[PDB]
């Protein structure tokens, strides 16, 4: 039980500052203690200085390629995460990455899949995060990771992303909690036949059935490793207020953690990303605690925490 | 895909002013744009001036027949809605009526059923709205539409309602979300064997099963048209605060819209009423937005909006 | 249909004052009227003066035996409740006990089981309340009733509890809503094979299935009497704010009452405790009303109240 808590305080995939504080806030609530307490030999892995990056990000408005914003900064930072997550996995340790916005998944998914080539990816998010370079309206890269990972709109992806390995295939991605998918993304999921479970399926079949369906979808031989990239805005704003792109009608606090228990129960989780926690996006310091604690709760539940004896 | 958005700014079936602002508020949030955006050729249908009606209503306290309040005003306005909804349906257009309190269902149901005689009616409400003239304690007519439509307590229904066609039979009504039914109404539903699904059934079988049961109940040949009269107070006050008769323990925001998706999916929806939105019954202008947006959301989901590709 | 509303204004099993006001507050909201209105011939049973007890409790800090706090006061008061609940049951009347903290279950369970020896016990709580004398860290007895009732850690239970009859066996206890069980309690439930249904099971199977499983677990011949000890903190703080030990991720208001309806439906409920309502633990006098009304709602639903005709 070896684990490497990968700290990825990045905010370049979006406009709001504060999300890069997630790592720090999570570790403050005792993330590592919880993990050690769960029997994991933990080690912190800092990939870069969040303060420096915020500095170079804030200033440089010239970092753009048409609609896409900060492709240079994003490509540079996510490549460091890739190298760190790749290394962590090669050493045989479990990489738990704390963001930071979802653009970091470029490095996490790339890193994990380049080591566990047949690993399935369960993307827990209210959004599809699959906007192509030409398609993205806002130009925020935290909503484009999967397009770049799947190598979509090839011709328009900046060369500064030439380092991204083409290891993710559409039949190895499964979404859970979708409810804010735009027209371009709807067509993509449909044309690529990507297993996507919206809030409609949750409401229709219940979270237990949805998780089972999601794990099956990316697990042919039913024995492949599984990775989860958890965007906290999948959970209803009621419980997860401090976040950049909230969307009403999400998972209840209970469903958010039950999902984790089912994956833990699975026994094949090989990696986990917990992203989009922006403490600076809350009114009361209570919203901040509700949010960050939910993060630590996801980590604990994913890594073994059960309500009863085990 | 022809639609007529019937504007019914009426508040005579109850005591609180503000509910007649629903139409205006809904159209402000872009109700018609959403509908056109969903592929419907829309047309607004104003049946009467909400300002004038509020004026004649406010003043005239003499409009009463024992317990029943404003039977003259209510009978006159609902007859105009009947004629408008009847006309809209005859032209082969889909009538989407925005209230206004639920007393307007006297005209909507009468209008739709006089054109589609075998149309089933799914009444989404926390209340049964079936108090008889002699039975109604409060005398508010927004809680009596179904008694008059079913022709109950015949002998005591004012003659100013003589225009109401006897087109609704008890085996063509199905309730969803019931939780505030009074003793008289409990006996009625039971003696008339009306298919009623309370929050108990939702909690017991889940919203998916309940909707299926409701659609079946009013669809013998399983091919009859279906009409939905949606009272927003069916949804828990948590999400729908600005409303005249709130009742704790309602449908979650998710269930409120999933229900709509299932009906849309059905393919036989022939009419829809969205009622009881009172913007003037909110503390923060946030309660107002939560409420009105939920209204537009019901319309979009009922009329075709899906979370994924379709 | 004879009932005895047992008033147990006790707070000695915990540190916060205010919980002893539950009885008074409940009766204020009309608890007895509701019961009579439900067809029960009610009678109030005061076992002791809540004001006097609070007085002797507040002062006496010397009432302790190591970690355990107020074992003398608790043992004395719970013995009075035992005698009262035992008497009420012998007279063939239904004992509805209103607390007061959960330490009162020492007398209720003992009283009911000494009359209905084969009665099952359904403990609705977020906590296991089974800490042993040596195990309890906080020393608060409202978290130790079941250990004493099951006669655990015998050797360390003060002799002032020598009156407690050994009538409860582990195969006659079933938990519902568990989510804050400590390590000692986890081991105990596991070693004793006690039927426990955590929020995990509720999220996984739904409340309907869980209740059925719980009733089955303590009902071998499927015809045994059933008793329910209802701790209100089983319900999510969102709905039940004013309480001593809140825990996030609980039963929704709907599940809290549906559970009651299923037990009522069962037809074998022989006793009910409603505990942990502390009015003095609320910010707005709204939290207080939300909480206390939920209490009366549990009593009504348990005792027969249905949403539709019956
Ligand atoms: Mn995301
Ligand atoms: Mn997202
Ligand atoms: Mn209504
Ligand atoms: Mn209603
Ligand atoms: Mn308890
Ligand atoms: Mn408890």
């Amino acid at each position: 039980k070896k684990m490497s808590i990968v700290l990825a305080p990045f905010s370049g995939g979006q406009p709001h500052s504060g999300v890069e504080l997630g790592p720090d806030y999570l570790l403050k609530q005792g993330l590592q203690q919880d993990m050690e307490k769960l029997g994991w030999d933990t080690r912190l892995e800092r990939v870069f200085d969040g303060k420096v990056v915020e500095a170079r990000k804030a200033s440089d408005n010239g970092d753009r390629i048409g609609r896409v914003k900060r492709p240079r900064l994003t490509a540079e930072c996510t490549e460091k995460i890739y190298k760190c997550v790749r290394r962590v996995a090669e050493q045989g340790r479990f990489p738990l990455t704390i963001g930071g916005d979802h653009s970091i998944a470029l490095g996490t998914v790339a890193g994990v899949l380049s080591v566990h080539p047949d690993a399935g990816v369960i993307w827990v998010d209210a959004h599809a995060d699959i906007n192509t370079m030409s398609g993205t309206v806002s130009g925020n890269l935290h909503g484009c990771p999967l397009s770049i990972l799947l190598g979509l709109d090839r011709e328009n992806i900046p060369e500064c992303f030439s380092w991204v390995p083409q290891v993710l295939k559409p039949n190895k991605i499964a979404y859970i909690g979708l409810r804010a998918v735009d027209d371009e993304e709807k067509k993509i999921l449909h044309d690529l036949n990507i297993a996507a479970f919206s809030m409609h399926h949750v409401d229709r079949y219940g979270i237990d059935k949805v998780v089972s369906m999601a794990i099956e979808a990316v697990s042919p031989k039913g024995t492949e490793p599984v990775m989860v990239s958890y965007d906290v805005d999948t959970i209803d704003p009621l419980y997860v207020p401090a976040t950049g792109t909230p969307v009403r009608g999400g998972l209840s606090f209970r469903e958010a953690l039950f999902l984790c228990e089912r994956i833990a129960e699975c026994g094949r989780l090989v990696a986990l990303d917990v992203v989009e926690c922006n403490p600076l996006l809350a009114a009361t310091e209570s919203h901040v605690n509700d949010t960050i604690s939910v993060g630590c709760a996801i980590a604990r539940c994913m890594m073994g925490e059960t309500l009863l004896y085990t």
